[PDB]
């Protein structure tokens, strides 16, 4: 009950909301019916339009007028955004030559340059250089200020999680809107676009920007709109508020526009009716910019253009029916469209297995437009798997495609062509990042960066200090001419030891066997203190940032972090170069398992244990296949260099290890891996503890790995060596699950080079995902700077073309 009887005059998009019943003013009073009677009246004036004619300059103010071109207007802050233009004789600001902007020009009275956030609903990424002729402010702020190609959203690429992303910097399974749909089972309610569950402060976690700004007394303009509001209204309100007085005036200001997502969930991506919803963008940017250079705030305003994701082409014949697939289909519910989550119907049905489910989805039709996954199996740079509203189910869904559970559901709610929620590595579904004004770089352009990056770099921009997020911060300093945050690499918390030869051969009980001169002899013992190691690890040895016990071991080939606690390394690193050969692993050496005469039994894996499992086999993390000589060969097949595999991850790493490092060695000019395994039984994204282990090789203490990464570098300008760059490094790295079967791979009973680079590349991954997943901290020792270093670590390859 709002008792609507108050009135606004006055009041008009006041910026501290007032409590029920008295009634409200604010720009979100419609969409919870508590305006004052009298709000469309005093508020949402439109009389006259939206632009001064020279006849209406100079005139006698008339308060019912939407803007005004009275002499006063300027003082009262109330022009419309074309006055100057027309009434005195300026110029639009998108006709003005671009000046680099070296300081904030602002009035006397504003103590830090205001923030201008314009966010644009699924204005996908290639628009910028497709749709430049019909937006010419937008391609000034482009050209003028700091470009990236394009920005990554998160996954789900749907608006609520990436607007939520936006103003957090979290990813939708910390800030828990993992989708634009949701069901929590511990409120037992449920979030939807339409309706009232959403308003509830209970969905929406972490510390969004207008409440980091507020707690640290920087004052916020209330960021959201009634959809009713006309675009030219919000433009003009932010202006006036801009007029206020400084103990009154608000640091940051957000607009959004629906467009161009609206008109391109109806017509497609690129439908010609695309023209005219990006035109209108364009024209309200021009407006801003106009209204912007009348306050003379134009070189003052920091102004971010961003959008939320992209859009794709969609129609409903591209959808797969689970009513194909699934017997039960009415036992199931399941949230629908550009990816899938399924649970139960009823949560006292005890016949729903989720593994028969899977199974029922999993490689059924030759073509099938969906995967199937147990959250946890989703590739690791989702993140998108830690939250209870995340069902245990999922389909990621084919771009250009829909999942819906039974055909009655798509011709009873073809209506759309456009529409985006795919997995955030697709291009179709990239979207923009354009920063203007003083705090940004001048005619620069910026490589691609994920959106959780930016939370960090707004309240840069604002002088705050940013709640803790999943932005890198320091990782954007290059979109800056000032206000960088220079981080410090964070401390290392456990100091190696490094082991001396202190074991004899019989004192090993391990079930391993192995069949198995003066110049060579002090030559040995050189490559064990580590004579080579520079050679091997190029970036310096990674930081431990936990407290736990480990050795370092020298080898010709490969240095490893040998940990005591989950009996195996927990990185190993190693450099092949371009003219580097694959030899095989001889046959005296097949089934060869060595004891490592540095390291005691006690601290040991065993080969018995691997006999005894019969689910279980081994691998190595330095590969034999790539010894530098038959000698050194020997060394690989250390027992500590060994690690628990299924036969059936072990295709995937064989032939990763055989040819891939071999295929990248030629075509990088070298490369330096670093391998290991990955423990997150608990999907949080973060190092297990020991006590969280789920799995060991049966009968031992040996913990099984659920992923094993690798990040492979290498010199940015190829031409020269990886072990001899002189500036930029190139990074890819990845997290493959450790699976006991290749379900995942459709094609897998065929021959490793037709199906295990494309796993490989679904599970691409930023060296960042792997320093939380190991709490390792990697390139320690390079002579880059330590921003750009940041920069590097949120690298992702992606896999998709141009
Ligand atoms: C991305 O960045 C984010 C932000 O940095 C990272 O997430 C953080 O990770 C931390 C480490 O896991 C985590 O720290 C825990 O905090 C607990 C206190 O939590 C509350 O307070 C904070 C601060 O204001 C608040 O933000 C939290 O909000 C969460 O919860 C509500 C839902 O209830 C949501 O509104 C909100 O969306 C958010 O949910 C997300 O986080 C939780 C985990 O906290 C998930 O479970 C959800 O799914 C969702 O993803 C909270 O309101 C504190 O209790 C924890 O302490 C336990 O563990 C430590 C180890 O140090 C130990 O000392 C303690 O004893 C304690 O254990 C006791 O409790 C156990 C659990 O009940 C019990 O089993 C034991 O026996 C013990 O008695 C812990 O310190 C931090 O909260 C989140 N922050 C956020 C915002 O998510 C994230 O990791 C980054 N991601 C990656 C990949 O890097
Ligand atoms: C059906 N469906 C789709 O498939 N795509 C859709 C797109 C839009 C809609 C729709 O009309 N809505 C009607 C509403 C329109 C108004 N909105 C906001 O004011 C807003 C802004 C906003 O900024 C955050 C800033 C943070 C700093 O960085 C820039 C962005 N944060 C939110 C929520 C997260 C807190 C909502 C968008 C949401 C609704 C969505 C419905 C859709
Ligand atoms: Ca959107
Ligand atoms: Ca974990
Ligand atoms: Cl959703
Ligand atoms: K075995
Ligand atoms: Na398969
Ligand atoms: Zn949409």
């Amino acid at each position: 009950w709002t008792a609507t009887s108050g009135s606004c005059k006055g009041r008009c998009f006041e910026l501290q909301e007032v409590g029920p019943p008295d009634c409200r003013c604010d720009n979100l009073c419609k969409s919870y019916s508590s305006c004052c009677h009298d709000f469309d009246e005093l508020c949402l004036k439109t009389a006259r339009g939206w632009e001064c004619t020279k006849d209406r300059c100079g005139e006698v103010r008339n308060e019912e007028n939407a803007c005004h071109c009275s002499e006063d207007c300027l003082s009262r802050g109330d022009c419309c955004t074309n006055y100057q233009v027309v009434c005195k004789g300026e110029s639009h600001w998108v006709d003005d030559d671009c000046e680099e902007i070296k300081v904030p020009e602002c009035p006397a009275g504003f103590v830090r340059p205001p923030l201008i956030i314009f966010s644009v609903d699924g204005f996908r990424a290639s628009y910028m250089k497709k749709g430049s002729k019909v937006m010419p402010n937008i391609e000034k702020l482009r050209s003028c200020g700091t470009h990236a190609p394009y920005m990554r959203p998160v996954y789900p690429t749907k608006t609520f999680p990436n607007l939520y992303t936006l103003a957090t910097g979290l990813y939708p399974e910390s800030h828990g809107i993992v989708g634009n749909s949701m069901y929590d089972p511990v409120f037992d309610a449920s979030f939807h676009l339409r309706g009232r569950e959403k308003f509830n402060h209970r969905w929406w976690g972490g510390q969004p920007l207008w409440i980091t700004a507020t707690k640290q007394g920087v004052r916020a303009g209330t960021f959201f709109w009634s959809v009713s509001i006309p675009h030219e209204r919000r433009i003009l309100t932010i202006l006036q508020w801009l007029s206020l007085p400084d103990n009154e005036r608000p640091s940051v200001y957000a607009f959004y526009s629906e467009q161009p997502d609206f008109s391109g969930h109806k017509y497609g991506p690129f439908g010609p009716e695309m023209t005219n919803p990006l035109r209108e963008i364009d024209k309200t940017v021009g407006q801003l910019m106009d209204g912007l250079k009348q306050l003379r705030l134009h070189r003052c305003v920091n102004v971010i253009f961003v959008g939320d994701h992209g859009m794709e082409d969609v129609t409903c014949d591209r959808t797969e029916f689970l009513s194909n697939y699934l017997t039960n289909v009415d036992d199931i519910t399941l949230v629908p469209g550009t990816l899938g989550r399924i649970r139960a119907k009823s949560i006292n049905n005890s016949k729903y297995d989720p593994k028969t489910i899977i199974a029922a989805l999993t490689c059924k039709k030759p073509d099938q437009h969906f995967k199937p996954y147990m959250k946890q199996h989703l590739p690791k740079r989702l993140h998108y798997a830690n939250n209870r509203r995340i069902e245990d189910i999922h389909l990621l869904v084919d771009r250009r495609w829909h999942v819906a559970r039974k055909p009655l559901d798509v011709y009873k709610k073809c209506f759309f062509q456009g529409d985006h929620g795919f997995d955030n590595k697709v291009n179709s579904m990239q979207t923009v990042f354009v920063g203007y004004g003083p705090t940004f770089k001048y005619r620069t352009k910026v490589p691609p960066f994920e959106n959780i990056e930016l939370y960090n770099v707004m309240c840069d921009l604002l002088g705050l200090k940013p709640a803790p997020n999943n932005g890198t911060h320091g990782s954007l300093n290059h979109l800056l001419r000032t206000n960088t945050f220079r981080p410090t690499m964070p401390d290392e918390v456990s100091r190696p030891n490094y082991p001396g030869i202190m074991y004899l051969q019989s004192e090993f009980d391990l079930g391993c066997t192995c069949d198995d001169n003066k110049l060579e002899e002090l030559n040995k013992r050189l490559h064990t203190k580590g004579s080579t190691k520079e050679r091997h690890l190029l970036y310096g040895r990674p930081a431990v940032l936990y407290r736990t016990s480990y050795d370092i071991l020298y080898h010709t080939d490969f240095e490893s972090g040998y940990s005591e606690i989950f009996l195996m390394p927990l990185w190993t690193s190693y450099t092949i170069s371009k003219q580097a050969e694959v030899s095989s692993i001889p046959e005296h050496l097949t089934n060869c398992v060595r004891p490592d005469v540095r390291v005691s039994p006690g601290f040991s894996q065993n080969c018995l244990a691997y006999k005894n499992d019969k689910q279980m086999s081994y691998g190595f993390l330095f590969p034999p296949y790539l010894s530098s000589s038959p000698e050194a060969k020997y060394d690989a097949f250390l027992v500590t260099n060994m690690v628990p595999m299924y036969p059936a991850f072990k295709r995937v790493w064989a032939y990763f290890q055989r040819v891939l490092v071999k295929k990248y060695a030629s075509e990088r000019n070298g490369v330096n891996v670093i391998s290991g395994p990955i423990f997150d039984y608990n999907y949080d994204g973060l190092r297990d503890t020991e006590d969280e282990i789920k799995q060991y090789v049966e009968g031992s203490s040996i913990p099984v790995p659920t992923h094993y990464y690798s990040i492979i570098t290498s010199c940015l300008d190829f031409t020269q060596p990886a072990d001899k760059c002189d500036g930029p490094l190139s990074v890819s790295s990845f997290i493959l699950p450790h699976r006991p079967d290749n379900d995942e791979s459709c094609n897998s009973s065929e021959d490793e080079s037709k199906w295990v680079e494309e796993l490989m590349k679904m599970h691409t991954a930023r060296v960042r995902d792997i320093e939380h997943l190991t709490g390792l901290d990697f390139y320690r020792k390079t002579s880059r700077s330590y921003s750009e270093i940041l920069t590097l670590k949120t690298y992702l390859h992606t896999y998709e073309s141009e």
